[PDB]
């Protein structure tokens, strides 16, 4: 009768919401995409045992292609669900498939869970200093894209934080890291020279957050560039004017050198 | 030895993840605050039901003042749970809690929950495209508070949509409605006459975000201003020039008027 996409969380099954699992119980059909984030390996036999239920994992072609064709027409006639990483509508395309639902008549059901985009309140960086957000994207053949640069130099210069989620090829598994990240923005700096990213400016890593022990690290590109965060997945964020607590916490918690405790206001 | 920061989630008891809830139920001693935010699809009772743990309730002065010696001295011989509305970390002054438990020898956790910040993305608007946030406070006696306008004019200026959170009084239980938020605008832009919030404003007002039957609407203000969205909590948000794939969700699901195809694309 119904669609229900229901997020799955950050790191592993267990970041469902109750909510979701119980939904996800009496479904009758279960789908799921495993391409627009990366989960704990274990992730899809542990959340199949959990609900129950076998599910069928679909390709980015099968969504973004035949979603209406593949989904849809059991929607029509049974409860299905549809499985993705943290929080389904966040960083993804997949709100469009809710007007894919309503053109084929029918219903559609959100059931959020823990997103990478809330989730960085864990570095101790006021949320609500965000700016804009971006995603650094692996080159291709010629094409090298730079727009995120850009877009941390906006929020930077009005003294916000930005978000940089990290590219992700899950059908070639590459998932970019921090590091990564950091290499492709000195290229671009090299390149428009605007000093918006350099080896002095300070950056944090979050990796695999939702685990219990995710890796929280906060310091100078120059020292940060190569060292080792953990496996993937990562985001990058480039902090603007920081708040005296802010910084505190980098410290204490991040490691961060103790040198950023001095802020310029 | 241990202090887990448990996320509650948005609006009921079932928004808690289930690694959040198997973690709770191990712990020796659970606390939790609901001064931050209500979760107004369930009740106190109907959480400690589904923990099956006696939850000692903290007051923002128990919180702020005194953490270190009401949740701190337990947690060093016990595994001891902090409960807040939303994902953890996500208040302002939260992430501060981390530092007061390493002074105190106390390892933290942290297990993520939806938050309203990543569950916006059901209004179909773009997560990058939010800037900063800003929370529209009630004027009182001689102070009237207008800095929640300049941050919707900055963001706009740039495209950016902007989240704003409404005044809140838990202790009194007192939400402040989408549409008194709406007036407060209109009256704030009648005094800087910045071209920022008027009748011919586009707004979107998401409702009881969580629950499987939210109010999602979109529509101009004056318009929306005296419409009925249901009960609390209520969030709005301005956004700034659309994709046309955004205003074609909030025209086919959030019932917004045609017109916005044209007029705010
Ligand atoms: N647990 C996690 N830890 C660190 N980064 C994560 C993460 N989960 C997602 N990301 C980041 O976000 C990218 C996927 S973007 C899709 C995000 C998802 N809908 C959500 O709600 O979280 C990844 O490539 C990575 O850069
Ligand atoms: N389910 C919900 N739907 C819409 N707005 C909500 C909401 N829950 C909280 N809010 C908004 O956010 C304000 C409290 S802010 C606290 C948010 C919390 N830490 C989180 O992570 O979600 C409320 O006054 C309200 O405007
Ligand atoms: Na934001």
């Amino acid at each position: 009768m119904v669609l229900y996409f229901i997020g799955l969380g950050l790191m592993d099954e267990r970041d469902i919401t109750v909510k979701g699992l119980e939904i996800a119980k009496k479904c009758d059909y279960v789908f799921a995409e495993f391409y627009t984030s990366l989960m704990a390996g274990t992730t899809l036999g542990r959340i199949q045992k959990l609900i129950g239920k076998e599910i069928r994992v679909l390709s980015r072609e099968d969504v973004e292609l035949n979603f209406e064709n593949i989904v849809l027409p059991l929607a029509k006639e049974n409860d299905v669900a549809f499985l993705t990483p943290g929080d389904p509508l966040v960083a993804t395309t997949h709100a469009e498939l809710r007007i894919r639902a309503k053109r084929a008549g029918v219903e559609s059901y959100v059931i959020h869970a823990p997103s990478i985009y809330s989730a960085v309140g864990i570095t101790g960086l006021h949320i609500y200093k965000f700016g804009k957000s971006a995603t650094v994207a692996y080159p291709e053949g010629n094409w090298f894209p730079t727009s995120y640069y850009d877009v941390i130099k906006e929020n930077a210069e009005r003294g916000l934080h930005t978000l940089l989620f990290l590219d992700i090829k899950a059908e070639k598994r590459m998932y970019m890291t921090a590091n990564e990240a950091m290499e492709l923005l000195l290229k671009v700096e090299d390149m428009k020279k605007g000093g918006v990213f350099t080896d002095d400016t300070l950056v944090v890593v979050l990796a695999r957050a939702g685990s219990l022990n995710p890796t929280i690290r906060a310091g100078y590109v120059k020292d940060l560039i190569r060292e080792d965060f953990g496996d993937p997945p990562h985001i990058l964020i480039v902090p603007g004017k920081l708040h005296i607590v802010e910084a505190e916490y980098l410290v204490e918690i991040a490691g961060a050198p103790r040198e950023i405790l001095r802020v310029n206001v």
